[PDB]
This record gives C-alpha cells, structure tokens and sequence, in this order.
C-alpha cells in the first residue's frame, strides 16, 4: 500500500515509516504541506493513504487536505495529533500496534 506520510518531526516520522515499510507498505515521507502536494500531484490517483499531522510549519493538515483531496481521490485520511469523506483521527503519541491496525483498516 502506498502511503503519503507527512510529520514535521523527523525522529516521529522516521520510525513510524520505517515500521510500516517492515509491514509491506511504501511510505512517501515529507516534511511538511509543501513538500506533500508535489508529492501528492506527482503521484496522483496512486496513493492509497495519506496520515499527516496536524499542526506543522507552513500549512495545517487539513489545509493541506483540502488543497491534495483532488490528487488523492478516494484515498482515506488519518490525521495524527497531541491535541470531508474518509477522515479519521490518531492521538500522538503514536502506538505502532494502533497505528497498524488503523492503517489495515482504512486500506481494506
């Protein structure tokens, strides 16, 4: 599964994609909402998932939904935070057993 990962924090992301890659998933990371719309575009009608945090430097996640929804299709959305179809919603900090089953979820 094809899954866009967009977290400012490297260290969170970082292993949160790595985790899922162990799992059978591509993970596309990014830094922030800039970085995932070319990425968004790029691979448009491609990506099976997008999880994003919320707050970030630059665009919030949901701006960055609204500004990628028509790149991502279908795609389900699962927005990751410490504080519109398919959108769901992960507390940080993040429980990789959670995140996995959610993420199996959303794809099936």
């Amino acid at each position: 599964g094809r899954i866009l990962f967009v977290e400012d924090e490297d260290a969170v992301r970082s292993v949160a994609a790595r985790l899922l890659r162990a799992r059978g998933y591509e993970v596309l990371e990014a830094a922030d909402g800039e970085e995932a719309l070319i990425i968004a575009e790029e691979n448009a009608g491609t990506i099976d998932l997008l999880i994003s945090d919320v707050i970030m430097p630059g665009i919030d996640g949901p701006t960055l939904l609204k500004k990628a929804r028509g790149y991502l299709g279908t795609a389900p959305v699962m927005f990751i935070s410490g504080y519109e179809t398919g959108v769901t919603f992960l507390p940080k900090p993040i429980d990789i057993k959670t995140l996995a089953e959610r993420v199996k979820q959303q794809l099936q």
